[PDB]
């Protein structure tokens, strides 16, 4: 069916948990025994989210080269994206090290370090201009640039060094604010908006590594932008826009990490912000 008609038929039978838990029942299952070694339990914010091992993205170690990232590598569409947890107190290190090591421009975060009284994620990068980080573990220089603050979201320049050659590169982060502590949001437009602002800074573009993106576990508000992204994309590639299937895509990239999507409300919301896309693109 078309996504349109196929939305108001599932709101006016109610029937958005019975088709979430059809996905949930048809998505892939793969190995992920890397994850579950014993020496990375700290290296896992939550045990029932782990990288597939065919997908995960390795770090250039010798010693341990585990990250909780997946490398979602979409063909017809002709994008990639990295999904990962938000970093922990033990990996802030690591997260930088892939960034450099996969050559990616942006990194996007969907989530507050704090929300409902608890930490998300770890502060991983600086505040002040003057206060730079340094990662001994990874030996790696993180400097604030500039820092832009707007009403639904922030976005920062930092410059990386890899001080073991003294190479540098700027990064962008690109930081929605205000994604609610419960639910999703009433409206997608600011979200779009967002997004598009991701797509004009060419984070997202071939000339680049795969972008970072990463909310606390790196599957549900992560999963929504990088379906939504893709499903946008094919709409404007094929002669028939009608033809692309949102829970079709949403299974494919499955395939790369388990769990994209976390609740029918978050799947509805995907699909509003779709529908809502498509009208912005043209031709309008
Ligand atoms: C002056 N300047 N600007 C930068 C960045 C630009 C864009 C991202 S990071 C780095 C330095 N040293």
């Amino acid at each position: 069916m078309e996504m349109e008609k196929e939305f108001e038929q599932i709101d006016k039978s109610g029937s958005w948990a019975a088709i979430y838990q059809d996905i949930r029942h048809e998505a892939s299952d793969f190995p992920s025994r890397v994850a579950k070694l014993p020496k990375n339990k700290n290296r896992n914010r939550y045990r029932d989210v782990s990288p597939f091992d065919h997908s995960r993205i390795k770090l250039h170690q010798e010693d341990n080269d585990y990250i909780n990232a997946s490398l979602i590598k979409m063909e017809e569409a002709q994008r990639s994206y990295i999904l990962t947890q938000g970093p922990l107190p033990n990996t802030v290190g690591h997260f930088w090290e892939m960034v450099w090591e996969q050559k990616s421009r942006g990194v996007v975060m969907l989530n507050r370090v704090m929300e409902k009284g608890s930490l998300k994620c770890a502060q991983y990068w600086p505040q002040k201009e003057e206060k730079e980080m340094i990662f001994e573990d990874t030996n790696l220089k993180l400097t604030l640039i500039s820092e832009d603050i707007k009403s639904y979201y922030t976005v920062r320049q930092l410059e990386l060094e890899n001080l073991t050659t003294q190479e540098t590169r700027e990064i962008l982060h690109f930081h929605y604010t205000t994604w609610p502590d419960f639910g999703v949001p009433e409206s997608p437009a600011s979200f779009l908006n967002f997004l598009f602002k991701v797509r004009e800074s060419g984070s997202l573009s071939p000339e680049h590594g795969p972008v970072v993106v990463h909310c606390s576990a790196g599957i549900g508000r992560s999963g929504t932008f990088c379906l939504a992204d893709t499903c946008l994309l094919l709409m404007d590639k094929r002669k028939d826009p009608s033809s692309v299937d949102i829970k079709k895509v949403l299974l494919e990239m499955r395939k790369f990490r388990m769990g994209l999507i976390q609740t029918a409300d978050q799947l509805r919301f995907s699909y509003l912000a779709v529908i809502e896309g498509a009208k912005f693109i043209m031709g309008d």
